[PDB]
């Protein structure tokens, strides 16, 4: 066991979701609670600190390690942060005061000073599953979930713009950019912003899910039995593979375009392939999975008896 552990998500009303996440699959082992900056009136309770994003809870992370030197600090590189270590003073001095991070994906390390590195550990991101839908031979329907890499998308369309046989689904809020390409492209359609429930159904419904961002929605693609077309960043690396075939250069819209096309000619396969890929990736993916990762990490933190 019974550690107190303190969650510091500093978002303002992503990390709340993994936050709320991880206390659901830590309450089992651990008081657990998130707060938005530590300390609060609670604190002199708490024994463990997981604070998400080395710049963000910096102040909180600063705080920690003054009140628990050498104990309880877990430092949370959520993607942004890991992708400001090179400027930021804060962000930097979270690395060195934590005694674990934590990166999401396998490849994070390699974007941590090396003397951080060792005391990384790999914990990588859960949702549920669903289950896998059959999928029509005679079109290929990609559904892009992004707040509006959105050009990269959008150029991939213009250059797709006649066929009605690769349809393209951009979900997510705000605009006109897409309004029009809906006009002008058959294929292409923004449903703007949509409901979690039905954001799911339509990522478990499409042939593809196509991510040009440079994390949720690819595990809830590959928990869905829907296989990712991606941009090469570290951060879809890390989710898919080294060896994935399913990846475009970021910003190169003909690579992406030639990608939906290979999967749509292979209908009737290079689409079937990335399904394969994909369900040996999604047990990764599994609550189960994030849970044990963290128990272990719980375990390391915990500091003995002051
Ligand atoms: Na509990």
């Amino acid at each position: 066991s019974n550690p107190s552990l303190v969650i510091v998500s500093p978002a303002l009303p992503g990390n709340w979701r993994t936050a709320q996440r991880w206390k659901a699959l830590l309450s089992p082992v651990c008081s657990a609670r998130v707060v938005q900056q530590w300390p609060d009136a609670d604190a002199s309770a708490d024994t463990v600190m997981l604070a998400l994003h080395a710049r963000r809870s910096a102040e909180s992370i600063a705080h920690w390690a003054h009140a628990h030197p050498g104990r309880g600090l877990g430092v949370v590189l959520t993607g942004t942060d890991l992708y400001d270590i090179g400027s930021d003073p804060q962000a930097q001095r979270s690395l060195q005061l934590a005694q674990r991070l934590v990166v999401l994906q396998a490849l994070g390390a390699e974007a941590l000073p090396p003397e951080c590195r060792a005391k990384a550990r790999v914990v990588y991101q859960s949702t549920s599953a669903r289950a896998e839908l059959p999928k029509s031979a005679r079109q290929l329907r990609a559904v892009m979930v992004g707040h509006l890499s959105p050009q990269t998308l959008f150029d991939a369309a213009r250059l797709l713009c006649g066929r009605e046989d690769i349809r393209i689904d951009h979900i997510g809020d705000a605009g006109e950019l897409a309004r029009a390409l809906a006009s002008d492209c058959p294929g292409y359609r923004w449903l703007g912003a949509l409901p979690h429930a039905q954001t799911r159904q339509r990522i478990q419904r499409a042939h593809v899910l196509v991510h040009t961002s440079a994390a949720h929605v690819i595990m809830e693609a590959v928990r869905s039995g829907t296989p990712v077309l991606a941009s090469r960043v570290p951060g879809n690396v890390g989710m898919l593979g080294n060896d994935y075939a399913g990846y475009f250069p970021h910003g190169d819209a003909a690579a992406l375009a030639a990608l939906l096309e290979a999967c749509r000619a292979g209908q009737g396969g290079l689409l079937d392939s990335l399904r394969t890929q994909c369900a040996l990736r999604a047990p990764l993916f599994d609550p189960r999975a994030e849970q044990a990762a963290l128990f272990q990490l719980l375990n390391e933190l915990q500091p003995p008896p002051p």
